[PDB]
């Protein structure tokens, strides 16, 4: 009794396959029956004969499993294809093909009475098709799986063919839920991991999953690892598995045509992982890894962010290193307002956008270590920083004190670390980190970092932030001495320069042309550098999900945002709360800023966001209104809050009430258009037209 | 429709006095009886004989008033003293003398039956002694005044001497409530204004009042006005009282040995005030003045602050103009952190503290107008700024939209003003303001500004801020071009410079020596300028109520804060709410700063504030627990929030958890000491000792 149907049990399953043998149903009937019984909570006695029919049904299901030649079926329908090493992502079978094949195996596996009649057979098929199209661990409430399924057609649930007593119905329904649960959690998942290697995509926008066939995955994995190894990794002998070093598993996550190398730290020790489950020390090691995170890795990460924040408060040069796209827009919006105040109108702009190739991979570790020590260049080796982790004090309702009248798992205990220990931890995470590679036979093939640091370790993210901010400070030190009329900002490896001064623009470009940045682990992607310099007319330039208009600097976010939105939201109240949060989060000040005449653009930005959520609600409304009860008045209150939020934030982020009355009518016109057809929105149209300031 | 007992009716009453005649009770008995009846709400008929006893009592009281030689009584007990023009503040009679004399006149005026028996006579005397110690109009709710007064002893309230019927008790209580109100609002106020001129003191820390005798007041008033007139004012003819100009009364507020000139705007029109009470238009004029503030002065004031905020966000020079002592401390702490970050240890500091003589009085209006126009130097004469006043939108729960389902006097309507109109309003408030002077006979004596602007007008406070910030921006423009290692900050007329660079330090002082700043309305107090420059050893320098220690920049607030604290708080819930706000507001980071070894100092600073509020609560507890009900658990909730606030703010304003466990125990030990005696605090001691992190 916890969650429901989740997909991470299917992710990242790699096994060499002998299709000649494969059995979908490996465990014994009694063990499978016990698992179904455990899920259903049923505890029958020794003399119960109800599940005799179920036991017979499984035997046929297993019987089809034994007499299925899976190798020919996969090759005949999906087909065996030669590996395409140039484009890794093309090797995956498309989700349309995946659906047609999983149904085929089930059709040969399950006889008609297993499906529970013809009518429920089609209903189950629709549910399976829905399941394959989940996404980022998108788990579905089980009660939607059973909705619409006729209990009568499942004649094997009990000895009687007629449901007569109150107890008879309850047992059949309870057992049926487990049987459906076993079909999806155990049978379907086993099938999915027996044909494909299921991996998450690298896109933070698209949460779709990629189904790489297992035989193709090994060829893809070997080619990319070998190519990556010769440029970033050094192979190590078998003797390195005998000491204490940080370690993690190496995985490949596709982009659009390439992979990204990541190293997920393991919850074990280097001396182990050979593997020996041992049943008991596997959890003690999990605590040992967890206790390492709680009072070593996390306090170091929190203190390092504390050290960086101290620099940010001091130097304006470090202030240019933001940490989100939202921060980038605000500085651009703030910089645009500076031009208007000082000049009246926005002058000509010289724009410079560039990025860094493989910032984590091409990183220079020896330089990083030197800058880490320069953070602590003043204090001695014995300083002893005392820190305690709380959710609101890293990079509200803060109840720290317990006492006997309030706040009565972990209890958050303070941690003390001194200067000498901290620096060695960084050295361990930079040089001593070891990655694991599995070959055809599954041997060691242990590798160590050659150039930079492994992605996915906790301190890796802050290490790049510390080093790159430091690089900007001294390489571009001319900018922050006798500063005048420029905007320089970086997120992680994406850099933007805006300035009306041509000569200063050349100086930054001169730095890019030179190899000065190559001293650090920064290498300029010369093939993806945009430029405006009074000769190319580019009114719109896209940087990081932002359409910034040249010569007015209005900022309009593109389609970089996504509604979650079906998963975890089935109630109207739950969906509304996310939608209200989602709308407010994405309705930022720069979109509503109307210092210029850009009010039509603001309406376009508001209209795109307002219509995205309202149309999303209607799409979910027709499917969840079947069982849930819709309260018209409460939805009206939700409409009032967001409309008020748009009005208040526009006024707050514009320093004037000019144009406020006109903004409200645009919101009202959108609402009436969307909600004029359905009769359930009869009150909504009447009420919305009265919204007045 | 009435609140309670208010004190502004007594402030600022000046009249030449002929004590030979004076009557405390000038109005007739019937009018006095009506005033009590109107306050009590009683509406007797023509044949009612209930109030016959009261009329007889007044005749004796008035008979004593005529048969009282008031001139000799003041001279024999308080005494007539020669005026001391050198020290103005010494002329006030101390409150100890004031209390002893007001009771004396009451004793000769009121016979025993007026006081309502022996038992109530002392109770009334205690209230009068309590009454004189008000403060900034800190007058007390009536229900506290009547509490404990025995109705039986007031035997003259009705013809019957025994209370028998339900109506008889109510009428006596209602009439007694009115009778008490007339004693304080009419008689006691008349006595206070017939012997002393009651004025607020100039200290923003101490809200104590000074009681200047009226006969001495005229001599003091004439001398200071004439000296001030010859340096800042031009007298005007009687013909100026015939047009529409802003106007206000002129009042003198002592400092330590001199006065500060203020001009309180009147709630009337210039064509009036001759004076003609007229009974009805005095309120129509009151609305007319109020409506001018709501949709003219305030929209101008809000928009003017908006323009300043635009400059503050843009220029670092304008950023130096903070608005509170809290901002000053934060900049010093931030600057101190900058010194540690860049140098390791805090280096030698060159400190410069100076102030401006008569900043508002010696202000230069013609220069002020030029900077006002430079605010609107870009836009044309027809811009039309739209503003709307909301409590959260000047220098949350913002429900702006009304609609037909929600939020259904004034309705807060938007105001539009153009460029030309706004500037003329500022000109009206600067040059056209006319002050009023009352002489011995009460004639015109009308004056207009010659040099600067009058204190106390709403736009005056922001006008100085606009000009002074503008003056800093260009006069010290060298500082904010090629900036390096300095801290410059001003509040209103107090300026501070801290820098380790000798060359930059001399340049600022060179400006002070020269007359460049004399172009504006700034005149440096050369006799009150502190300096540190490797030649003067000044470890401690006081700026604005802050003792900043040289060569470590630690900040320790002195006794500049005060609890309000009795006024507006009678409920336990109300008192707790102010105390929680007061503790959090005054517990600032610098008091909790433990960057140095000053951890014991932090505990003393925390202890001084913690004991200040807890002891204040106990003092109020014994008097308000009589009627209000004390909930121990709710008070514990108040204790938890402040203790949690101290812990979080100390950690936040120290970037470390060092000393946090010891700070909590210091708080715990203070609480047990304060609340160990009273039995009602039995739960408090048990709970506090369990307070743990």
């Amino acid at each position: 009794v916890s969650k429901y149907i989740t997909k991470f049990n299917v992710l990242y399953n790699s096994y060499s396959r002998d299709f000649s043998r494969f059995e979908m149903i490996r465990p014994s009937i009694q063990t499978i029956l016990q698992d179904i019984l455990s899920f259903s909570g049923l505890n029958p006695g020794r003399s119960s004969k109800r599940y005799r029919g179920f036991k017979s049904l499984l035997s046929r299901i297993i019987a089809n499993d034994k007499k299925c030649r899976y190798d020919i079926l996969y090759a005949k329908f999906i087909g065996t294809s030669k590996c395409n090493f140039a484009n890794v992502v093309s090797n995956k079978t498309e989700i349309s093909q995946v659906i047609q094949f999983v149904l085929l195996v089930l059709g040969k596996l399950l006889p008609l009475d297993a499906w529970g009649g013809v009518s429920n057979k089609k209903i189950i098929k629709d549910r399976v098709v829905d399941f394959l199209l989940l996404g980022a661990n998108e788990k579905i409430h089980m009660d939607d799986l059973f909705r619409g399924i006729r209990l009568k057609d499942f004649k094997w649930l009990g000895r009687a063919h007629q449901i007569s007593s109150k107890q008879d119905f309850e047992l059949r329904t309870a057992f049926l839920k487990g049987y459906l649960w076993w079909l999806f959690e155990h049978l379907l998942k086993n099938i999915l991991r027996s044909f494909w290697y299921i991996t998450e995509t690298s896109s933070i926008v698209s949460l779709e999953l990629n189904y790489f066939p297992q035989y193709l995955w090994k060829e893809l994995y070997e080619s990319w690892v070998s190519k990556y190894a010769k440029n970033n990794l050094v192979k190590m002998p078998s003797k390195i598995q005998r000491e204490q070093l940080p370690c993690g598993k190496i995985k490949l996550i596709p982009k659009r045509s390439s992979f990204r190398v990541i190293c997920v730290p393991i919850k074990r020790s280097l001396k182990l992982l050979n593997k020996k489950l041992e049943l008991d020390t596997l959890e003690k090691e999990k605590r040992e890894f967890e206790r390492y995170r709680k009072e070593v890795l996390s306090p170091v990460g929190q203190i390092l962010r504390l050290k960086l924040s101290k620099l940010r408060d001091t130097y304006e040069s470090y202030r240019a290193s933001v940490h989100s796209s939202s921060d980038v827009a605000e500085k651009i919006s703030d910089y645009r307002d500076s031009l208007l105040t000082r000049f009246g109108e926005i002058p000509k702009l010289f724009i410079l956008k560039f990025d860094m190739k493989e910032c984590y991979d091409r990183l220079s570790q020896p330089v990083l270590m030197k800058k880490l020590e320069e953070l602590f260049e003043n204090q001695d080796n014995k300083t002893s920083y005392y820190v305690r982790y709380y959710a609101q004090l890293d990079a509200h309702n803060l109840n720290i004190l317990s006492s006997s009248r309030h706040l009565s798992v972990d209890k958050t205990k303070t941690i003390a670390l001194q200067k000498g220990n901290i620096l060695e931890v960084c050295r361990s995470q930079i040089y001593d980190v070891v990655g694991s590679v599995k070959d055809a036979r599954g041997n060691l093939h242990l590798y160590k970092r050659k150039r930079g640091v492994f992605q996915g370790f906790s301190l890796s993210s802050i290490f790049c932030d510390i080093l790159y901010s430091a690089m900007v400070h001294d390489c571009f030190q001319f900018l922050w001495k006798s500063k005048q009329d420029f905007l320089f900002v970086r997120l992680v490896d994406d850099f933007l320069l805006v300035t009306p001064d041509s000569n200063i623009y050349d100086q930054v470009h001169n730095i890019l042309s030179g190899k000065i940045l190559e001293s650090y682990g920064a290498f300029v992607n010369k093939d993806k550098t945009v430029v405006v310099n009074q000769t190319t007319t580019k009114p719109s330039i896209d940087f990081v999900g932002l359409e910034v208009n040249t010569t007015d600097l209005s900022i309009k976010r593109n389609s970089g945002s996504i509604s979650l939105v079906t998963t975890n939201f089935r109630t109207f109240k739950t969906l509304v709360k996310y939608l209200k949060t989602f709308y407010q989060l994405n309705l930022e000040g720069f979109l509503l800023d109307c210092s210029f005449g850009v009010l039509e653009n603001v309406l376009e930005n508001m209209g795109s966001l307002l219509r995205l959520v309202l149309r999303e609600f209607k799409t979910k409304f027709t499917s969840i209104v079947k069982y849930d009860t819709f309260h018209c008045y409460k939805f009206i209150k939700f409409l009032y809050d967001i409309s008020n939020y748009t009005i208040v934030k526009y006024v707050e982020t514009n320093s004037d009430w000019d144009g406020a009355p006109e903004l409200l009518n645009c919101i009202k016109q959108i609402i009436v258009k969307e909600f004029s057809s359905f009769e359930s929105y009869s009150e909504i149209v009447e009420w919305v037209q009265t919204l007045n300031i």
